[PDB]
């Protein structure tokens, strides 16, 4: 079956690329410099952001003129809108995972409900380095020091991620690897309220086998990578529950009803 | 078949399984024999209520596991006090165990302490699974058995300390692990590398890297028909962190509701900044 574990890896990879525009391969090229030629607009401070508004014109999120006056908030609000796009990108990838659409409908919903955050932060790592994060289709780059530079909880929000991203990218995984890995996270059998755990585990098991092989063939060198990677799943839960803490803590900062409802 | 390389990992597994038995009086194998009734001499006194509770000291010898205290208006607290001191003991044991882990004492003195600082709880709840079943847990070295229900009816705060534990025991006990698997597993947990403060990480990782190898071989060798038990086992680590944290949160409250309740210094030197 070690040609069945290599077919499923490929399919996932091929789907991973068909559902996600900005890839680890890409994002990584940008960040550094390596043959690209069109540098990103660096948001490093106030005039940077405001100029970034009509440059990368990330006025997809920025509009809804009932803001503009509250930097820290228009930024976090930005992540909101962005994360929502990702979620649709994730759902689509989900349906690519063999067996996923065959499960009970409620379970797919539940699996996705409890997995997006973990999947968002994992990929968010591909788009950041020790000094900053890539924004809007990788057009820009929002420095890291500028994010702490935000007042209330708005400067503790991203910093945790940075610490995670650092440990995560240290694994030096690529898109081939992350595709399968993302699949594993989704097929989590301990999501509360599931209905039929057996099918899901059977799938995650097939995924775990595929992910192990992927790691061996792709990183003969790196020992027990498989293990080190599964362990990071712990860091995601924490990063997440924690992130979801501020979401509450930060309900004390005056912040259309349609839009709220869209989130 | 068996090769040079793999042979090194077998000696390692056997070395640790051997240190583990020598550091823990109540192995899982014994706990199970006690629990699954395969005995007429290993039967524990069951506690599911105050009367049973009262009878308890009147059977399951209690040299005051809940030291210095003829009593205390609350059983819930008297229990808590026992539970506390017991943990104090498990730390001591886990500690004797650690020292025997190849390379562990050869590390920076401070790191050794940070590994233990965080490793203790995670390890304590793993071992605590061994003493449980959906219905309760063993106490006093297997001599007694306190039901899940009793514990769950204790009182406002305290009636919330064990549930999360039973929660994990049921799922974890499902992997069907035995003492020899747990010894290597308990060893991996200690040799993390991402513990808050670890001055020198790398060396800690070369050790773990190896323990994982032992665990991987051990598991396959001991569960041939158990698909990805290795990975399924590693994921359970994420379950442990939550238990731990859920616990700390828990203590904190107690520290205000009951200003008369004391905590072991050692136990506090763990929690302080967790
Ligand atoms: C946003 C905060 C958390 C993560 C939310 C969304 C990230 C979404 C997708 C990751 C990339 C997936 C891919 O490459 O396809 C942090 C920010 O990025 C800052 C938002 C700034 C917007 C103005
Ligand atoms: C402690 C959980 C239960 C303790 C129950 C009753 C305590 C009363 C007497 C104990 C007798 C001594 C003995 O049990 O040997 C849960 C924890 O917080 C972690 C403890 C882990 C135990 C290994």
């Amino acid at each position: 079956e070690s040609a069945d574990l290599r077919a499923l890896a490929k399919h996932l990879y091929d789907s991973y690329i068909k559902s996600f525009p900005l890839t680890k391969a890409k994002a990584r090229a940008i960040l550094t410099g390596k043959t690209t030629d069109k540098s990103p607009f660096v948001i490093y401070d106030m005039n940077s952001l405001m100029m970034g508004e009509d440059k990368i014109k990330f006025k997809h999120i920025t509009p809804l003129q009932e803001q503009s006056k509250e930097v820290a908030i228009r930024i976090f609000q930005g992540c909101q809108f962005r994360s929502v796009e990702a979620v649709q990108e994730i759902t689509e990838y989900a349906k690519s995972i063999p067996g996923f659409v065959n499960l009970d409908l409620n379970d797919q919903v539940t699996l996705l409900k409890y997995g997006v955050h973990e999947i968002i932060y994992t990929m968010l790592a591909s788009l950041m380095n020790k000094d900053g994060v890539l924004i809007s289709e990788g057009q820009g780059f929002m420095t890291r020091e500028f994010l702490k530079s935000l007042r209330k909880p708005f400067g503790d929000f991203m910093e945790p991620k940075f610490e995670f991203a650092v440990k995560f990218n240290a694994l030096e995984l690529d898109d081939s690897d992350l595709a399968i890995f993302i699949a594993v996270i989704i097929l989590s059998g301990d999501r509360p309220g599931l209905l039929n755990v057996k099918p899901i585990e059977d799938i995650q098991d097939n995924l775990l086998q595929a992910l192990e092989l992927q790691l061996k063939l792709n990183h003969p060198e790196s020992s027990q990578l498989f293990a080190k990677l599964l362990q990071k799943m712990t860091d995601l839960r924490q990063i997440v529950t924690e992130h979801v803490q501020l979401l509450q803590v930060i309900k004390k900062t005056e912040t259309h009803p349609l839009l709220q409802e869209i989130y």
